């Protein structure tokens, strides 16, 4: 039960569906599959969308688990069946992390899904597939231009320009290396103002990275710092 996501408690579902996580979008959902190497039965439904695939179960729904592209490597067909009575059927599970193995045998679906493995490799490939110019995301735009900016690292601090986006809230620096310095917005989870420390700048609270990152505004009179806030605390 390391990769198991708890959803009778931790996602409070009813007693037939799961729980929705905010912009999570389905395709397709199924039934009657097995699950061996859980800590489970051997009957039940089957669900997918775009950050968990998911068994539901039939008898006791109060233990339903699963898990999604954060822990996949890759993903099996058995092949197109050739005569009299054969599937298409074959989920089989490769861990990116640990080293747990799972079997999905579908138990009894007559063409057991060829077209949901139509989608599952596409769905899989976008978690895989994920001067100044920003490399830019797509469903990602620049919202700040920010030149003369003193990000002071922990071996020094030197020239550099910042940008804000929506997501990739990135800092370059223009002193003869092009520095790749960038941060997600996801990663932050608050905000402080150093004024006197340092100088007028601003530190980086991060959750799962726990480290601090700052940058550098007493450089200049840049009446950009109360305008910095605004964007990133909302955002």
């Amino acid at each position: 039960d390391a990769l198991w996501e708890d959803r009778d408690v931790r996602f409070d579902l009813s007693a037939q569906q799961m729980k929705t996580r905010p912009g999570e979008v389905l395709i397709d959902c199924l039934d009657s599959i097995e699950d061996t190497k859980g800590n489970n039965g051997d009957r039940g439904r089957l669900l997918v969308t775009n950050l968990r695939i998911l068994w539901h179960s039939l008898a006791l729904s109060r233990v339903n688990v699963s898990v999604g592209y954060n822990c996949i490597l890759n993903i099996t067909t058995r092949t197109a069946n050739s005569k009299l009575r054969g599937q298409t059927e074959a989920l089989y599970i490769l861990t990116k992390c640990n080293s747990t193995r799972f079997e999905f045998i579908f138990t009894n679906l007559v063409p057991g899904s060829p077209r949901l493995f139509t989608s599952v490799m596409a769905v899989h490939r976008a978690y895989e597939t994920s001067n100044k110019q920003l490399r830019l995301l797509p469903q990602e735009h620049v919202y700040d231009k920010i030149n003369g900016v003193w990000n002071l690292s922990s071996d020094q601090g030197n020239l550099g320009t910042f940008f804000i986006t929506n997501v990739r809230i990135v800092w370059h620096a223009n002193m003869n290396d092009s520095f790749n310095v960038s941060i997600p917005y996801l990663q932050i989870r608050s905000i402080k103002i150093r004024d006197s420390k340092f100088g007028l700048a601003l530190v980086i609270e991060s959750s799962q990275q726990s480290g601090g990152y700052v940058l550098g505004f007493k450089i200049d009179p840049v009446e950009k710092l109360q305008e910095s806030v605004k964007e990133i605390n909302s955002l």
